[PDB]
């Protein structure tokens, strides 16, 4: 694969980092090169991180955070990208706002929020409602947060809402793109399930669809399209769902030939969404060549199952992917491929 780059990418970048992210995000800020962030965090002292990039029109560590265990995800807050949620080992969702912390390390989170009995992955802050917060456990519920209505030296905060729909381990939750109160949650029970904040009966979703075969671990809403959403499965398929109609799948993209761990939508380009997991492949799919077409590009740089991945927001195809063997990849696949 390593001799193959040249065919295959217009770049490649390789980055072995001291310990294993679990997660990995792009913050939006970029600065003959461009410099772009990665939040980041550590698994097994643990840190939160935020790594420096150069990219063309050296990767750095920049900050490093105390973090109680590993950190299971890590999402800045799209209203004050200073602000970033973890998921933690442990039942509590903690709250960074990276400047009110040293340069390097001496755990002391700005905000430590709790309803949770159990620990998780899942996290979605709404990118319409300053501080809302969402959090998936594998206690099977689904915690909500206003970080907003926390006064000014409150460090503690209790769930707003905890929604109860789900029967099994909760895997994943994301805010709807364009709706406040929209968000959607998929599970090990096998549903994914749409849920209104502003319903009063937080046991029953708005709408629910038995989505998969097997164990839900991944949503993801289109950015360009109220209506379309993505699931990726235990079923190592990623099924894809349409608001207006969601009790028949519009289509299932075949596939890994492993269980599916994260699904993103391209932030460029509507028809674009990749998926990866255990197989130790990323995966792109195109909507738009269905009628495998709409298999696009395989990304086969990663040895150790991927952890997650994130693509750039501010320039077209480059993604993050991060994977257990403490590998980093920046990389981005060529022109030739896509256009």
């Amino acid at each position: 694969w390593k001799k193959n780059t040249p065919f295959l990418y217009d770049l490649v970048m390789t980055h072995a980092l001291e310990w294993p992210s679990l997660t990995a995000q792009w913050l939006p800020d970029v600065t003959d090169f461009s410099i772009h962030r990665l939040v980041l965090g550590t698994h097994t002292q643990n840190h939160l991180v935020i790594a420096s990039v150069q990219l063309p029109n050296k990767i750095e560590i920049e900050i490093k955070i105390n973090h109680e265990g590993e950190v299971n995800r890590a999402r800045y807050m799209p209203q004050n990208p200073c602000i970033i949620a973890t998921k933690t080992p442990s039942s509590d969702v903690l709250v960074f706002d990276y400047t009110k912390h040293p340069s390097k390390p001496d755990c002391n989170p700005d905000l430590r929020l709790r309803g949770h009995q159990k620990e998780g992955y899942g996290l979605s802050w709404n990118p319409n409602l300053s501080g809302h917060l969402l959090s998936a456990s594998d206690d099977h519920t689904i915690c909500l947060w206003d970080i907003s209505a926390v006064p000014k030296e409150g460090k503690v905060v209790d769930a707003k809402t905890i929604f109860t729909g789900h029967t099994a381990v909760v895997e994943d939750v994301s805010w709807h793109l364009l709706h406040e109160s929209l968000f959607g949650s998929v599970a090990d029970d096998q549903k994914l399930m749409i849920w209104d904040t502003r319903s009063n009966n937080t046991s029953k979703p708005s709408h629910s669809v038995d989505a998969h075969t097997a164990e839900v671990n991944c949503l993801s809403f289109n950015p360009y399209s109220e209506f379309i959403l993505a699931t990726g499965s235990a079923d190592k398929t990623v099924a894809l769902w349409d608001l207006r109609n969601l009790k028949l799948k519009l289509h299932s993209f075949e596939s890994h030939k492993d269980e599916i761990f994260q699904v993103q939508w391209s932030p460029h380009n509507e028809t674009i969404l990749a998926s990866s997991g255990t197989d130790r492949r990323l995966n792109v799919w195109d909507l738009s060549k269905i009628g495998p077409p709409e298999l696009l590009f395989i990304h086969g740089g990663h040895t150790a199952k991927i952890s997650d991945f994130s693509w750039n927001p501010n320039e077209p195809w480059v993604i993050c992917s991060v994977s257990e063997d403490n590998i980093m990849q920046v990389w981005q696949m060529a022109e030739n491929i896509y256009n």
